[PDB]
């Protein structure tokens, strides 16, 4: 149990509707510069879901679970910035009227927060159901670590990562450590608070592991979130959470949410067999 | 045996669109004769045409089966036409009808609608404008031991139910009719054979050298790669695909033709049958 | 005892639209005086003129009896228009009377309404925006034993009840006025004859020699082809056909006919009845 | 020695665009192998491509020569796509190259250009968005001697230079190619064979049995009647177009062709020549 | 000089207009999280010019000389496409009518290309001026190194950067080799020919050299640009060029239009003291 400023966080209504499986063409172009016709993000998608691998499906960013989009174009920067992974989440129209589920990730461009829902659930569910999420998580501080900076993470879920305090250093498992070369699209981006960025590896095997899940926890090495998003510093480190699936084109990946970033004297990430968000949940 | 496919790696998700209305931009259908006609034409619930029925014998234009289903809005048509597979469950979301089930029959490229099948006591209590969820699955799919036989357009359950077999390294496949690459028309060209359909420019099934062409039919196209863009002329190609609009009046126009297989000739061999409906293992 | 037609060839399909409100312009109407005048025009449920009644009479101009159904979109109005035929059956979608079932009575192009009833009953509970679905029937049928007589905008069904009969490879049939070409006016020229109504500018019913003209009403056009577009003067022509609205203050307006039938006299032979009115065929 | 043609009879009209730019959806156009490049395509002033040149070997893709024309808007599309023929006057009226003339080389569907040829000295003065006059002339014509042969898309004065002869009751045509109906494919189907072309498929000129296929070449186009729509296959039909816009790399795509004359092999005879192209004649 | 297929490629006019300064927010954020007022991308830049630092200037993504945007969104695709640094540019309205300069660089998001005037021609010049760019360059190979993927350059631009073939192996001047790790912003565009992307180096001895200048040649280690933009790969390279300055941001920095892709077996970046554009533009 870490000390946070947990009681000072506001806790507000966010909604959305259950987004269209999006496509603006039928191909998607791969790596090789060839074309190919498969799903992609969007939609309630049935049969992929978090604790999933992201490699191994004939798809290219697909979401997992429900995609959650905003009623307009002026209501997706509070939508995409203040959904934290692990919001309770609560369908508000529809034949799953009352059903519950959790913010599982989040996918910028396209500005879609990601939902999981107990399997029932998703058959009864309809693209523009209404969806509200009950945002809490972004103003989150460590108070006896002022320099790690922490987002986009619900304050319960957050306590359940295994995350340890030991020595002034904090010690956060995961299943992987990732190079900066290795992250792709979304660097740039204005603020690591509203977007996931990639892991432009083609195989899991590039980054020295058998698999990659949706919902692994993951460490960035030399990468700088606590502002815009991927900034090259030589001892910066960012932990992380997989958010989609795996993609065909140059530059894009799974995608990865940032949780926490600081220094390496600082943030200790241990590898470990299995660090996934979907066994807290 | 089973044919081999990556069926475990494919991504079902969901297509939504609306009924549509009957659309009509003029009240005048042109012929080929180059005289106008007053008659229905595509979109809306058409109650007395289905998949089974003949293409031809209407007096109609461009008459799609069943139920017509439009996108939302135009960002969402690309969507709705690509990833929408024949055989697809498909269930009504709003309405009277609401919880009811059918199948893809089809699609029709331009305006952009899937077609569906449900059960004749459903028609009656659907309106226009009725929420639609599709069930989208098949995009994807390809056969491992056959890497040059492209699939697609077809939900993986209803192709095994297709008459199709493996023998010899090759895929026989049962068919009504065998076409010739100067009988398609219209929707040659278009950028992608996953997200339309082609017309069979025949006035009269007897031009196919068949009695009858119905709604639902299986037919080969000689010659005609559909691999990528729609259409391409290639001696020895063939291409597998399925019957899904009525009979048309004007020029290049005709029943519409989605193809759910293509490749060499020395690989796929259609077999003319009797029978080889899609409404037998669907209605 | 039926003519023979291509009837199992013709596709039903669904047209839709919703209730219309009452449409003005302008609170006034200009009259052919070239005076003004505040009364009721169409649109609308209106819930005290009906199919059946006098087309003169009341206090309004281009009333139309029962419900106004429109379409949801401009795009939709060449279909609402075109496919909707006389004696389609109309169901309530939408509403307090939903379930609910009509008839087409007619249909008035411009600004392009299918006029519908219903029982007295349902209209009370009807609200302007109530969805419609008209099962839309007819647009295609052929007298397979005669060619070139030419019918259109009429429910098979509807049409075996109109008196009409074969005889001599010819057609007769009962109507209440002959009405000359000259007494044709707005709406000749639209693009079809299947998609819109034209108007009888008789400003009294005595002008066509008859002591009233009724909505619903069964009427010969004399000398006018429909074949295609709207009003061909031809001598020697006839069309048939039914009247849908009210009569109207207007220069070149009154009661307007759709046409259902057109030919020519050698096939074509109305014969002047005391009634023809298809509200005795609901 | 002219046929007889209703020449007196048509109507010289504006039809009025302007300056297309460069248009391209995607950075990519996908090939028939299902791979992507990074070419130009159509639209714009293509400075080095003209007609006369090969419709092959340009690294690009549905490529217009010259200078392309569009619409204002979209409702004016229809009238430049449909009164555009070939060989008629075109003048600049606004920008740097204000009253310099050229000539209609062709027209391309979809997006909805003609095809415009100036002088090269003309070319670098131009401007995307320069104001265009087509002096539109040519649809109408008819071959008084000759009623079941149409003819199209063709400025009468050019229509007189392309070397076609009456003889016998029949039209002799000089043509580079006769082009199988099998070759043939997008745009079959279009509402109107006025209003646009349609593309002949071969990836290389050698699968029509020519070593080349040039912009503004004479072909016939074997067992299609174009006479209302688009690419109807009949057996003994035959029409006559001209190569419009360059090669292709999308299935169904290749050199456009609008049709300039329709009707069957028993009155048309397209006669095989080295050379037959409208750049000849400007 | 290299073989390459200059003779199929195809020059076509590429419009657009010189753009406002653009700013979303008076405030930049830097990458300590604070806020800085200070000028941004667009415009008429007149004290920043391609052979300038990309550092030491009080601004953000500044735009050396002249940018230019699309008349509207459907034209930013061919803009950001077809033209290729060292392209002619001519303005074709306004006071500076008739000046010629040549394409530095471009931007993607904004989707700008920017644009190298004589000094004296920038103080005649508007936002609003309308801007010609004779584009050429896509769909460039060299024939002899199939492998060796080039774009974004105008191929007589090309011709004069020092580069030579020795072994089947392409040796290029660089002032700097860069790791891939230092690229940021701009990875996973869809198409390296429509956009720049940044090298996220604060100091430009975050790279190992004292300068890095607007026009420079630099290397990109480890990273392919054959389809989308910098896709990580061992043993990859690719070549490009600085085209706009240092920025304040996360993840941005310098930005980079690539010229160049292939492996290290076959393309040699070689550190040289100067190699610059600006040097040979004209
Ligand atoms: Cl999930
Ligand atoms: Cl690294
Ligand atoms: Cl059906
Ligand atoms: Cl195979
Ligand atoms: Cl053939
Ligand atoms: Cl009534
Ligand atoms: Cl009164
Ligand atoms: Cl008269
Ligand atoms: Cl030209
Ligand atoms: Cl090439
Ligand atoms: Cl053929
Ligand atoms: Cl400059
Ligand atoms: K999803
Ligand atoms: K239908
Ligand atoms: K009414
Ligand atoms: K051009
Ligand atoms: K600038």
């Amino acid at each position: 149990h870490m000390r946070t400023n947990k009681d000072r966080l506001v806790r507000i209504s966010v909604v959305g509707e259950i987004a269209p499986a999006k496509m603006r063409s039928p191909y998607s172009v791969t790596t090789e510069g060839t074309v190919r016709v498969i799903p992609v993000l969007g939609g309630i998608t049935y049969n992929v879901k978090v604790g999933d691998s992201a490699y191994g499906w004939a798809g290219d960013h697909v979401e997992p679970g429900v995609s959650v989009m905003a009623r307009r174009k002026e209501e997706e920067i509070p939508l995409m910035t203040l959904s934290c992974i692990g919001n309770e989440v609560i369908v508000m129209s529809g034949d799953a009227k009352g059903s519950r589920g959790f913010v599982t990730g989040k996918h910028g461009g396209v500005n879609h927060v990601l939902v999981h829902f107990e399997e029932e659930v998703l058959g009864k569910l309809m693209v523009g159901d209404k969806i509200l999420i009950k945002a809490w998580g972004q103003g989150l501080k460590l108070l006896d670590h002022p320099d790690v900076k922490v987002m986009n993470i619900d304050p319960d879920l957050f306590e359940k990562l295994g995350i340890q305090e030991k020595n002034g250093k904090i010690h956060v498992p995961v299943v992987a450590k990732i190079p900066a070369h290795m992250m792709g699209s979304g660097i740039g981006a204005s603020s690591s608070a509203s977007t996931d960025y990639d892991i432009m590896a083609s195989n899991p095997e590039d980054l020295g592991v058998a698999d990659l899940k949706l919902g692994d926890i993951v460490a960035i090495q030399d990468h700088d979130n606590s502002y815009g998003v991927g900034k090259y510093r030589k001892g910066a480190v960012s932990i992380g959470v997989v958010v989609h699936s795996a993609c065909v084109s140059a530059g894009h990946g799974p995608g990865v949410v940032v949780i926490m970033t600081g220094d390496e004297s600082k943030i200790l990430p241990e590898e470990v067999e299995r660090a996934n968000i979907s066994d807290y949940l």
